[PDB]
């Protein structure tokens, strides 16, 4: 009884890989934000997201696997061969990636219910929630690029956003 | 004047890659230590090292590059296809990897002096130092595997090692 | 044994002179920033740099000379006969001067290694480090002039930069 | 109305220059006091005076100029080509320089009253006062050289003088 | 890879021996300072230096050897068969010994760079620095013997020097 | 009257020498305990004993000599040419050395009573006491090697022993 679903194991190993690779992409994007686009705080925002992906987002999968019999796989391939043209497009790319995460997570959740893996549906709930929260954070920054033509005004708004004490929303935080 | 050495840029992009990949290998090795070898604290030791490699060890290279004109490259390929047989061999593998780091760093330092990049020789000093410190930490754990046949005695010694307040040595810490 | 290198003495007397004269140039540039360019905080930034050059940068050379047998020379000649046209060009000039310092320091370090003056190579390490740090601080301000067309937005960003508690970077601070 | 006196501007640019150059001379004299005359505290006394001259004494002129329309000039030429023979003569030279300052300041004050620059006469009052205070401090040290033949007794008296909390006199401090 | 240099091992075993023997010489010199020369505080100064040599100066070599594969050797031979004639000559002898240390350390540093032992060049940096610092401390005392003919005035100056809170210099402390 | 016994002077100069040489042997034995025998805490125990011998045990003899007219002699010869085979034998050797100290001290005490040097018999009482205390501390560690076959269990018992607040016994502490 209680034998691990191989399918969920595969999808979560795939989510582990996505989280690792996203984080590494975000670490380059953070560097470029400062280095090339002169936006040090947009860089700090993206670095914080790199650390989330290469941290908690991956941590929980491994912890879960240790508890249920699922196997971890580490197969990582990532190369940043092109960079977006400007800072607005960089945050817009981050956004697109976050939106894709939401679709990937929906699929793990549908699979769990089809496999009757209720422990796995419970586990995915964190990711269903962080999916929307993480998109909301990124969207808030994207908005600024369409709200000002001054990079320093935007930079100061991001700074304040980063230096806020992160009080969680009751449903989404 | 003050034009970046392309060679150092390449060697440090190579060190960035090594640090990223090592960390990802250590994250799998940490998981296996607990999951398969029943050694949760050896796992925490290796997880702490994964975070060092995917954190500060990589952070400083990027920061340096932002200050001098050097370009960051992100090209990462890693797959954990084989796992060591037991826990002693896992820490012994970590050791071998740390020892190699020391040789790689020696090479960046010799290159800097040959290229007359004194800013770069200064920057590598952190890594010349952490090279020995990181090996010393790992060796201290390896020693235990040859000092006891009881995994729980070893586990308790590692626990204490992890929960020590990390007071830095004057030269090496 | 342990007889002072006359060459290093000369190069460091030359660095002492550069630091004194730079500081005096920065004191005029600070005045002009406020007086003519209406940028009081860019003035405070440059005044802080004047004080660094006419303070610690010179202090250590004299202290070193007192410890090793080297002679101090005081021969100072400086006249500010032309002023840059605008504030962006003023910070850009400061930058150029800081970049030159980095080349001068590289030369003292190469000389020390060639003269086998290891005490002197150790002493120059502060200056190899401050060379990059000081350039990084100036570059951060230059960036702003290309990031906004509003002098008051730039001024407010500089203000915050000056009123930050100066937490040192592990390698460069 | 309220148009700056060109004469006062010139005299104060001349006082700025004197203060800069005096400070640089005092910085060498401080070094020599310790290095050659074995009097580290006489060195600290003179270093404190170097910093006063290259600091507040110059700062106020620039601040004043920013408020009234006067132009700052930076033309500095100084070389220490001869050093006094002993420590008594070094402090005696400092004294002579301070006494000259008092005559220079008297001249700015007489000029202000003749030019009806009452703002400028007010501004010079700090310097009329510091002129006597600064001479008094130096005289107190000179006295010691005629009060003892032991350099270490003198050194200890200077030490105490430097480490006093500097409580200002009601008129002169 | 990373195999210890036998030459550095030998030079550092030689520095270990020098530090042990110097400390033992300083312990006798401290005793004589009080016992024969009636200078208890010069004795405390030299005793503090004995403890530095037989402590940290030796400790770090052993610690280093434990980290890199180098072997420690303990072969100590020292006899104090002659004593200096007076106290000035005793501190002058200490000085000469400290000056020699500086030359010995220069040699370890040149050797490291020739052997491409960058870990060893890093390790020697403490000793390149303490070499000058330790000489500076001793020189400060020697100066006093040429600054007064009263042993009690000198003694009181040494006392204050010993009872100072030892605030480190940024480069040399 | 009150003229120093030459015999006691000789025996105490001999005890000074023994204490210096023992400490240096213990410093090597401490290094070997960690380096070769993988017992870092046995190393700390022996290092603490090295410091006792090269510290207080020697300090008091010199202090005594300064008070009574006795002459200090510094003639030290020590070489560690052989090392014990294992850790049990290392602590057993330390023990043998401590036991010998007890016999040497008995002899100084018998001599004092025969020479009617009551000040010297009083002085030796510290050493009669520390002789037994120091043996007791070492015996407590030796016991462990016959109480367990696990080096890590022994190591943990030593650790606790070292990190105890050293509360003195009424007679022996
Ligand atoms: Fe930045
Ligand atoms: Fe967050
Ligand atoms: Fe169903
Ligand atoms: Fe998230
Ligand atoms: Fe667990
Ligand atoms: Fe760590
Ligand atoms: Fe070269
Ligand atoms: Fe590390
Ligand atoms: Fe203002
Ligand atoms: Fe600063
Ligand atoms: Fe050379
Ligand atoms: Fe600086
Ligand atoms: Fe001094
Ligand atoms: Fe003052
Ligand atoms: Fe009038
Ligand atoms: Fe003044
Ligand atoms: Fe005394
Ligand atoms: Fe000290
Ligand atoms: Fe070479
Ligand atoms: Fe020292
Ligand atoms: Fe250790
Ligand atoms: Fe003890
Ligand atoms: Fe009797
Ligand atoms: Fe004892
Ligand atoms: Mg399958
Ligand atoms: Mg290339
Ligand atoms: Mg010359
Ligand atoms: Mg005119
Ligand atoms: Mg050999
Ligand atoms: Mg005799």
């Amino acid at each position: 009884i209680m034998q691990k679903s191989n399918k969920i194991n595969d999808a979560l190993n795939q989510h582990y890989k996505l989280n690792v690779e996203l984080g590494l992409v975000y670490a380059h994007y953070a560097h470029v934000a400062d280095d090339e686009f002169d936006m040090p705080y947009l860089g700090k925002f993206i670095q914080h997201l790199s650390e989330d992906k290469l941290g908690v987002h991956k941590e929980y999968i491994s912890d879960y696997f240790k508890r249920n019999g699922m196997k971890l796989k580490t197969d990582v391939s990532v190369a940043v061969k092109s960079i977006p043209s400007d800072a607005k497009a960089l945050i817009q790319e981050v956004y697109a990636r976050e939106n894709e995460v939401r679709d990937h997570v929906k699929a793990i959740a549908k699979l769990a219910l089809a496999e009757d893996d209720y422990e796995s549906f419970y586990f995915i709930q964190w990711y269903v929630r962080d999916g929307l929260k993480d998109l909301t954070e990124v969207d808030d920054v994207v908005k600024l690029f369409n709200s000002s033509n001054d990079k320093l005004i935007i930079e100061a708004t991001i700074k304040a956003m980063v230096e806020k004490e992160e009080s969680e929303h009751e449903i989404w935080g």
